[PDB]
């Protein structure tokens, strides 16, 4: 694991995109964050929900308060109910990111099913599409098409993943062309946009511009921060960065550079295109940008604390403008769990 | 101004070089054979009273979509049952039509998935002959590959919802253009479709397919945008095409952007081949025999008048320019049919009948 390279790149991400989390307090955060998780637990916690979806309790719990915290921390401007919602659909989401079983059984009847109103043979299906209005209701007829369109191309994703396939060398197309697949980009993009807040009709071409935009930045400002906790991985091993090292025949170093690269110029543009765009909307993107960021330092998932601390016996000065950062989060977002993700979801479960 | 046609006659003979452009088992009789089974078994769906009341289109551009697309299918899709092409046909000939309407979708698409869920015919009326018509197109796929003719001809109903617009994206939005590319570009409908279960067991070439569907999206595409730039070069109604939306997006010129174009495309197309060469015959001849099909379809289909851009340099001394006619008579020898020998009767008499 090159965590040399892992330092260099990171830290220059962080001071060109500039992240500093100022709005919303910690009492504000705390609020969000045991509202959503609140919601989510009674939520996955009934029978219904508790016999269909497979997940090892321990798991769910972990992935619940992953998910609170990024929906929390990155959707800063929407209303209590409207993160408790997500937090459940991305819940959903990350437990099948997750997971392994084919999918083609339940499959085979996909869109005959579906045209006839028959509940989907494939219990994730199942429970997504009969909770899916919750999230839905919070947004206009485009928005809402983009997260029912990426959701189902996740849910595609998730199923070419089970091949642990990395492409054939010299398809360079493949890479990207799964990162997209299974990047939910479009679905976070769009769900930016609550109907109370945004008039989706007066804001279209300011909302498509940014699920265009946001799209690439969300996904490989993950694949960079992440580039620690996927590695030595076991349902990992088929990431962006491997990809295009097995699919393009590079070095590890140079898919790295190019992802940064990448990363670096998405940030760049985001910027540009809207700085002078309506104010509400540069409010949204830009909290967007920062509590995602926010929430990659703080979550332990991201194991961002190491790089840091394990840095810090080390002045290498690329690993000590990391560290600027890191704290610089910390202490806005580094908030305990038993502040809010509580009781745990099996002790609603069993009640 | 003035069309490049040297850089342009240059490109097109590279990518059919790469793409290994030459002559197949594909004959006319066999291609006359069966653009009839399909152009006819769409015919008589698009004539049906339902059919003829709920998908507004003036009756002409129906007629002459319908024969573009079944010419398309036939052409590209060389290897799958004349079934399997007629349905293809309805299918991708519903999806052309939809750049038919002004009409915003917005207010048939609130309660698109509440319906959706119940069960309920859309309130879209393209959504509700599509969806009605899909099992057929559906029944000649696994599972897979279902999904992704499902997920693309959904993401090019939004792709047409954006084109409304008649927008190419704010300077500077750099993932704009290939953004909206990919949206409306039927990338993984095409190549997912190129896989009939009665032919590839869709479990046994998985990696296979995917990769497929992966590559041929932008080759697909790009080649596309490609030769239909002449025909939208001086045409000031189109608007917002990849090339267009490049220059607007990107802040260049449409020189570079159609630079950035032949690069990928070619590129795409090297690619194509060092990737399928040594893997399953049949998946190689099922991609090889749709890239020069495709090409033939657009070299033979008038929509994209490449036969003035050929009245223009049949007589010149140049390499390229000679290759080019070779390659144009070479699609003429197999792909140049008159219409009167297969799309017959016009839909219009059928649904009158
Ligand atoms: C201009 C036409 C009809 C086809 C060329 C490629 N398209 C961009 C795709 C989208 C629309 C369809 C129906 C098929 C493929
Ligand atoms: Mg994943
Ligand atoms: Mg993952
Ligand atoms: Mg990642």
């Amino acid at each position: 694991f090159p965590t040399e390279y892992f330092l260099n790149t990171t830290v220059r991400l962080l001071e060109y995109i500039r992240y500093r989390d100022s709005n919303y307090t910690r009492e504000e955060r705390i609020e969000n964050l045991h509202y959503a998780y609140n919601k989510a637990a009674h939520h996955f916690a009934q029978p219904r929900q508790q016999q269909l979806l497979k997940v090892d309790p321990k798991r769910l719990q972990a992935s619940l308060q992953t998910i609170v915290g990024m929906v929390v921390y990155s959707w800063a401007k929407v209303s209590k109910e409207c993160m408790a919602d997500l937090s459940i659909h991305y819940t959903y989401t990350l437990v099948l990111d997750d997971s392994k079983d084919d999918p083609y059984p339940t499959m085979v009847n996909y869109f005959d099913d579906l045209q006839a109103g028959r509940e989907q043979a494939h219990p994730w299906w199942a429970l997504v599409n009969e909770h899916f209005p919750n999230v839905l209701r919070h947004f206009g007829p485009f928005c809402s098409l983009n997260l029912i369109r990426s959701t189902l191309d996740f849910f595609e994703g998730c199923w070419i993943e089970q091949y642990n396939f990395g492409g054939f060398p010299g398809s360079h197309d493949y890479p990207q062309f799964l990162r997209r697949m299974n990047g939910l980009g479009h679905c976070v993009g769009a769900s930016l946009w609550p109907k109370e807040q945004f008039n989706e009709r007066s804001l279209f071409l300011e909302i498509t511009s940014a699920i265009a935009q946001m799209e690439n930045w969300m996904v490989w400002v993950n694949d960079l921060m992440s580039f620690y906790k996927e590695f030595d991985d076991e349902r990992d091993q088929i990431s962006l960065v491997k990809n295009y090292v097995v699919s393009d025949e590079i070095s590890l170093h140079e898919a790295l550079e190019k992802l940064t690269q990448d990363t670096l110029h998405s940030s760049k543009q985001m910027v540009a295109v809207f700085s002078d765009k309506d104010p509400q909307v540069m409010d949204t993107i830009e909290c967007f940008m920062h509590g995602y960021v926010t929430w990659h330092l703080c979550d332990r998932r991201f194991r961002l604390s190491e790089i840091y601390e394990k840095v810090k016996e080390e002045k290498t000065e690329d690993a000590q403008k990391f560290c600027k950062f890191y704290e610089q989060a910390a202490n806005v977002g580094a908030v305990s769990p038993s502040e809010w993700a509580y009781p745990p979801v099996a002790q609603l479960a069993n009640v």
